[PDB]
């Protein structure tokens, strides 16, 4: 049990342990706020996030539990990791605030390309996605602002609080699998290669039109898989557009990058390349190492189907804080 100290940070109040110093607001929001800090114990610069109204309601309580559970499970170089989780509370009764700690990251993919850089960045995203997907976890909202990158060009996936990077199947809500994330990677890789948003739709309808112009309208095989009567009708009522040749769209780009893009941006999710399969694509020949692209321990998401009371979620959250085991010093 450490010693905490208070201080007001941009309307937001903070009560962190002594080891953390020089809290400097990196931002704030409805979610709460994130402060840059110096970890006196390790000497490393960290990011400390205070959740706002963690247990204001059952949904909030559950979201709080969900985030903590996810963060505690992630142990991979290309995925945000939990350096520490703490609360000023001395017991469950007083338990009302949650602070999460991780290594400070300098910028995001938005803030920030040569082909070698695209290769290295996409390689790392895919390496992180292989790990996440092996634990039956789907990001569902991959985008540049969710990808942290430091000065070494090292990347970490995070989230897991916009439609420009969303797979078409999950933007209308048929069935979807882990590859919705692969689609997002495709949109991201395209943007890094061209410097422009691949599908900057004004809304979901416009978004879909933009996508179909590139990948072509659904073929007969894909149509046979659309259970939604209305969606099936709409799609079939549209202009029958031919699939463009990506080489003709991404002119001048590495032919291998073009090939990968064509394998990632496929409408039929059943045929979309997976993260593991993508890692072995020739485009990453310079970085791919089958012996160093680990999968994750099994992840128990059964809690997602549970309907509990606010007090019960708060309590489950409290236990997760208490049981937290710090990572080996780096
Ligand atoms: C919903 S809003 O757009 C929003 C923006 C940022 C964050 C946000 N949460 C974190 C953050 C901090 C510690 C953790 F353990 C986990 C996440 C960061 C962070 C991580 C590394 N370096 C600097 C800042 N940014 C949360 C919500």
């Amino acid at each position: 049990r450490p010693t905490f100290y208070r201080q007001e940070l941009n309307k937001t109040i903070w009560e962190v342990p002594e080891r953390y110093q020089n809290l400097s607001p990196v931002g704030s929001g409805a979610y709460g706020s994130v402060c840059a800090a110096f970890d006196t114990k390790t000497g490393l610069r960290v990011a400390v996030k205070k959740l706002s109204r963690p247990f204001q309601s059952i949904i909030h309580a559950k979201r709080t539990y969900r985030e903590l559970r996810l963060l505690k499970h992630m142990k991979h170089e290309n995925v945000i990791g939990l350096l520490d989780v703490f609360t000023p509370a001395r017991s469950l009764e007083e338990f009302n605030d949650v602070y999460l700690v991780t290594h400070l990251m300098g910028a995001d993919l938005n803030n920030i390309l040569t082909d070698d850089h695209v290769q290295f960045l996409i390689y790392q995203i895919l390496r992180g996605l292989k790990y996440i997907h092996s634990a039956d976890i789907i990001h569902r909202d991959l985008k540049p602002s969710n990808l942290a990158v430091n000065e070494d060009c090292e990347l970490k996936i995070l989230d897991f609080g916009t439609r420009w990077y969303r797979a078409p199947e999950i933007m209308l809500n048929m069935h979807y699998n882990q590859t919705v994330d692969i689609w997002s990677v495709g949109c991201i890789m395209a943007e890094l290669l061209t410097g422009r948003t691949l599908f900057p739709g004004t809304d979901h309808i416009d978004q879909l039109k933009l996508i179909l112009r590139l990948v072509g309208t659904p073929g007969a095989e894909l149509l046979k898989k659309i259970s939604s009567e209305s969606a099936r009708n709409y799609i079939q009522s549209l202009t029958q557009m031919p699939k463009m040749n990506f080489a003709n769209v991404f002119i001048g780009a590495n032919p291998l990058a073009v090939d990968l893009l064509e394998k990632m941006l496929v409408l039929d999710s059943d045929k979309r390349i997976t993260a593991a399969q993508a890692l072995a694509h020739a485009y990453f020949a310079q970085y791919h190492d089958p012996d160093d692209e680990p999968v994750a321990d099994p992840y128990d998401q059964s809690f997602e189907s549970r309907d509990l009371l606010i007090d019960e979620w708060k309590s489950l959250t409290y236990d997760e804080v208490i049981s937290f085991v710090p990572p080996p010093l780096d």
